[PDB]
């Protein structure tokens, strides 16, 4: 929604958008994550964490030994293009990244690093016009 998108998480591991596209024209992008759940942020939270394919079980892994007061993503790694923090039910954060972080054409993973989430709750990001 020009160099924006929201997209939503539930009380299942599951985004509502499994592919995001980042127009060409962008220089910046922003996530707007909401959670529309109602479950407690220890029990169901959810971030989004963007890598490349790649860098994904690495980061997570990483990511579940941080513990929830760094979001579950490892501080300064720097396989991590972006990420937002984690929320809980009725919550929502965003973070707005530099496009130029991103290789045209080449597909990037987006996922949620919470405990056991990483496999089930990803999605792709590519960059168009
Ligand atoms: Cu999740």
């Amino acid at each position: 929604a020009q160099c924006e998108a929201t997209i939503e998480s539930n009380d299942a591991m599951q985004y509502d958008l499994k592919e995001m596209v980042v127009d060409k024209s962008c220089k910046q992008f922003t996530v707007h994550l909401k959670h529309v759940g109602k479950m407690a942020k220890s029990a169901m939270g959810h971030n989004w964490v963007l890598t490349k394919e790649a860098d994904k079980e690495g980061v997570a892994t990483d990511g579940m030994n941080a513990g929830l007061a760094q979001d579950y993503v490892k501080a300064g790694d720097t396989r991590v293009i972006a990420h937002t923090k984690v929320i809980g039910g009725g919550e929502s954060d965003s973070v707005t990244f530099d496009v130029s972080k991103l290789t045209p054409g080449e597909a990037y993973a987006y996922f949620c690093s919470f405990p056991g989430h990483w496999a089930m709750h990803k999605g792709t990001l590519k960059l168009s016009n």
